[PDB]
């Protein structure tokens, strides 16, 4: 089974090709994680996945999506991740973390508490920042403040400091959140970036914030641990061929800048789109990025059945299959996948106190 | 769906009829639970089950099954359970604990490490105690020492101390482990109890250790929290009608002694048996105990599909359905069952950070 072959990237070996992508839990307080996350992450790691990327973790307070988002903007915040890192490793999984800045989508309610921008009369809200003073629209109407050059320098240093903190906490895999309409994606997209300085306009200028952040992070992140990023390569906004071509070119530049693997996603930069949701729909797009940028890839959004994951790997569309919601439904999804694919001794995807009994059941 | 109706017993209300029965993890050291158990129990409780009974927890060191068994024989051992209790309650489930003494089956290797008695020359082992000096046999050949009258008084006091500690640690449900061939079951069974004193021979004498332990625990366990026991009601040893009849009479005496619910199981007292394993096979036996002894019951051993669990409740065979191994495979099994049975807003069997997205 291709899904259960190990994978080596830099000095890190994953025991299989199942990755748990970052999934915000909205359960932190002032950026500090707690027993919600400790159990959540430890249980999924014991489930058998080879790589667990911790949820979008804000590099600065205003870069959280919501008041429940995790943060890593101080050393105290980083120390809180140490028992999570250690529990993921104790389970035989590899701990990774996505470091993030929500941009114009920041200062929002939790998804089950309105999912919308916080009202200006609510004491929990804060001022958002973005490349240009333009609102996402729809349920996110708040207009962000347009960043100055000093803001750009500051946010880049925040990504650097966060990467250094993640390193010292023991994470073995880092993912820069350049996707999903948050800060990084919004610098790249012409929908959200109307700047007239060095950080907007041309392809080189729109790419600049992302390349400079990657390069600044590369100086502090160890050469022997995977340096990755998530990036929305198209928007389904009627501009897909031109946008995908530009995104693939940016992926080539990421590779030239030391990126080890790209998590290929959708932009979500604006609401006026027509995303063709369906099983494994990102397969052909991830395959094109992988082949044309010559970089390992993962993807998500509908690979969460054992046969779809297996087929994507056998077709060389992906190097790792990210399975998100199926792990919220069943933290032991990797064991379920091993049974479905007929892995020898599939119960031993789990630790002994479970594996011994499910072998004979 | 009957499986998702709440259940009230004494002052305790379970949010559904799914119970996670005690399941030894063999991951403790010197009786102390640790990060294995914390995550294991918290994750299953978040999965949606209404009641989570923590694994067999030894009332005394020699009462552990293996060197990896949990214990509650000191206040420090009890304090280690406090974060497990808090995490189960935080998930909206009810925390219970099974207090236990392994008797002649004690001093054994972990199941994935031979599953057999530790050799008498191996320093990891210890001397075992039982009603009589007679071995289980097969992979458990070690002959226990027959308990003295002082041993009997001490072990009863150990059960009392364990119940007091479980109470003070915040458990809302207690289960005395009188099943599965361990100490309590071995006092009741004529296979293992050859005593000639007040604790063996007649039905009254074989019942005595179990009834006296229940009465002693009743003194320290709050009246407003369910007091339960697990008990093997037959052996599949060719003596089933006579054994079942006597076991139901003992269950009537448990009820008279304040027992609130009986977990109905198989005795496993000796190896020379023919247990007819199959889907929901305990259903008819649990129903007979429930109806004849007029006690609420749970049972296990093959109810772990949503339709089998629902059928057993609808047929009034059980009041709670215990689902064990399916929860080791999938800690969120209660959510899987809610979807299968068409529960309205089934994803909200889980907490919000999962439920919102699975809807
Ligand atoms: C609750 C939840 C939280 C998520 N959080 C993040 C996140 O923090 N960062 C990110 O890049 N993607 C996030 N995602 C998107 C997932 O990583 C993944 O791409 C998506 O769930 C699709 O994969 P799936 O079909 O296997 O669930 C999240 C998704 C969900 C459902
Ligand atoms: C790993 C494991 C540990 C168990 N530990 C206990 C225990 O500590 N006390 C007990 O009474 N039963 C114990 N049992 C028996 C279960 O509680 C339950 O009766 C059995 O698993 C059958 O139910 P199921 O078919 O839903 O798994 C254990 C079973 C397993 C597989
Ligand atoms: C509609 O947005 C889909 C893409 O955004 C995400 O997946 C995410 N973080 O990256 C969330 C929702 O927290
Ligand atoms: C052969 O299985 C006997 C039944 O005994 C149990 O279920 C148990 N504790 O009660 C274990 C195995 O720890």
């Amino acid at each position: 089974s291709a899904l259960f072959e190990p994978y080596t990237l830099k000095d890190v070996t994953l025991r299989n090709r199942i990755a748990i992508p970052p999934m915000c839990q909205y359960m932190a307080e002032d950026g500090l994680i707690n027993d919600w996350h400790q159990v959540h992450y430890a249980s999924m790691a014991r489930g058998g996945a080879g790589l667990l990327v911790v949820e979008a973790t804000a590099v600065a307070p205003e870069g959280r999506i919501t008041p429940g988002c995790a943060g890593i903007w101080s050393d105290a915040h980083a120390q809180a991740f140490v028992p999570v890192v250690q529990a993921i490793k104790a389970a035989g999984s590899v701990p990774g973390i996505q470091i993030a800045h929500a941009g114009r989508k920041a200062s929002a309610n939790r998804p089950w508490e309105g999912d919308d921008h916080i009202g200006a009369d609510d004491a929990r809200g804060w001022e958002t920042i973005a490349p240009s003073a333009i609102a996402f629209g729809a349920h996110l109407p708040n207009v962000p403040r347009a960043m100055t050059l000093d803001d750009i320098a500051r946010v880049k240093q925040d990504f650097v400091d966060a990467a250094r903190r993640a390193r010292d906490a023991g994470f073995e895999w880092i993912e820069l959140h350049f996707a999903h309409g948050y800060l990084g994606q919004s610098f790249f997209s012409e929908h959200s970036n109307k700047r007239t300085d060095a950080y907007g306009g041309s392809f080189d200028n729109r790419s600049r914030f992302l390349l400079e952040t990657l390069a600044a992070v590369r100086e502090v992140w160890p050469e022997n641990l995977p340096l990755t990023a998530r990036f929305g390569v198209l928007e389904y906004d009627g501009r897909d061929e031109q946008t995908l071509e530009e995104s693939i070119e940016l992926a080539r530049r990421f590779k030239a800048g030391g990126l080890d693997l790209l998590s290929v996603s959708v932009g979500f930069t604006i609401p006026e789109t027509n995303i063709p949701w369906g099983p494994a729909f990102m397969g052909p797009i991830a395959e094109r990025v992988r082949r044309e940028a010559k970089l390992p890839v993962t993807s998500a959004w509908g690979f969460g059945t054992p046969q779809l994951a297996e087929a994507a790997l056998q077709a060389n569309q992906l190097d790792l299959v990210s399975v998100g919601r199926a792990h919220l439904a069943d933290p032991h999804w990797a064991y379920f996948a091993a049974k479905e694919l007929g892995v020898e001794k599939a119960s031993w995807t789990l630790p002994a106190p479970y594996a011994h009994w499910l072998e004979r059941y």
